[PDB]
């Protein structure tokens, strides 16, 4: 039962998104910039659990498969990542979480003058969950978000009261690569 469409681009190189049947989507990407790409809800919510199968999760350089969204209230941008490519992202070191089968360190980031959902130019902090290592994929996973956000909580990483979009992403970073992900 998703609703929202997410495809958002810096416009460097090729992100060939496509809003595919009911939770499915696709993306073919190659020598981008920075875009994220998913399916999920208008609204996000800290009690959600987010199905998804990606039946393929294929990454030419830096891209994550994770889970995406926003806050207002104050603005933050937050990931459960459980996939990547080249590259596996850190931060500022929180603690651990252990969820769905996966143990998944916590970090913080801050982005300055930055793309987010409030314009081109914002200064916020980032939220990580990220899987210690790349989750299996081609089968149904799940993100039960609320030990995130529980755990989050514990270390002083509160989300904002205005909850925005929150999606299964494909994300990329000056890479290529091929991803085809059903949410549910």
């Amino acid at each position: 039962s998703t609703d929202y469409w997410q495809n958002w681009t810096d416009g460097g190189g090729i992100v060939n998104a496509v809003n595919g049947s009911g939770g499915n989507y696709s993306v073919n990407w190659s020598n981008t910039g920075n875009f994220v790409v998913g399916k999920g809800w208008t609204t996000g919510s800290p009690f959600r659990t987010i199905n998804y199968n990606a039946g393929v999760w294929a990454p030419n350089g830096n891209g994550y498969l994770t889970l995406y969204g926003w806050t207002r209230s104050p603005l933050i941008e937050y990931y459960v990542v459980d996939s990547w490519g080249t590259y596996r992202p850190t931060g500022t070191y929180k603690g651990t979480v252990k969820s769905d089968g996966g143990t998944y360190d916590i970090y913080t980031t801050t982005r300055y003058n930055a793309p987010s959902i409030d314009g081109d130019r914002t200064t916020f902090t980032q939220y990580w969950s990220v899987r210690q290592s790349k989750r299996p994929t081609g089968s149904n996973a799940t993100i039960t978000f609320s030990n995130h956000v529980n755990a989050w909580k514990s270390h002083g990483m509160n989300l904002g009261s205005n909850w925005a979009y929150q999606v299964m992403a494909t994300a990329g970073y000056q890479s290529s690569g091929s991803s085809n992900v059903t949410v549910w």
